[PDB]
């Protein structure tokens, strides 16, 4: 099989906004994952092709990455802060899905996740 097409960055049917907290999801949090030393496998959708993975996408129904987060971040895609904070998390998610508790790849993105929470948890008033 081929690979799925990428997750949308863009919809022309979606309204769209600024706001704040949007921003800082991007010089901020987003800024802060993508130079951490584990950020490079989540920096693009999985090529579930190039890893031999035949199976990724019939159990990954619901894909995403640090890639598509920060081109619809880059877009203003998106209309509030929490459909963001849910990107992220299915992101998270789907590594700890496909992959076993305590694997390189889960070790990983725990690294990246207690970062994340942090940066959100500073998000100022
Ligand atoms: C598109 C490209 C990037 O996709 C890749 C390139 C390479 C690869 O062989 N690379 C050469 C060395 C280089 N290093 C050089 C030294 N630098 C200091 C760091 C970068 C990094 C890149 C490996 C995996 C890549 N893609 C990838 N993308 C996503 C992965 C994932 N791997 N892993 C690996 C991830 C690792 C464990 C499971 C998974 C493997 C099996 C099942 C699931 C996953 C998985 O869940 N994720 C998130």
């Amino acid at each position: 099989s081929m690979n799925p097409p990428p997750p949308e960055t863009s919809n022309p049917n979606k309204p769209k906004r600024q706001t704040n907290q949007l921003q800082y999801l991007l010089r901020v949090v987003l800024k802060t994952l993508w130079k951490h030393q584990f950020a490079w496998p989540f920096q693009q959708p999985v090529d579930a092709v190039k890893l031999n993975l035949p199976d990724y996408y019939k159990i990954i129904k619901t894909p995403m990455d640090m890639g598509t987060i920060k081109k619809r971040l880059e877009n203003n895609y998106y209309w509030n802060a929490q459909e963001c904070i849910q990107d992220f998390n299915t992101m998270f998610t789907n590594c700890y899905i496909y992959n076993k508790p305590g694997d390189d790849i889960v070790l990983m993105a725990e690294a990246l996740e207690k970062l994340f929470l942090q940066k959100i948890n500073e998000l100022p008033t």
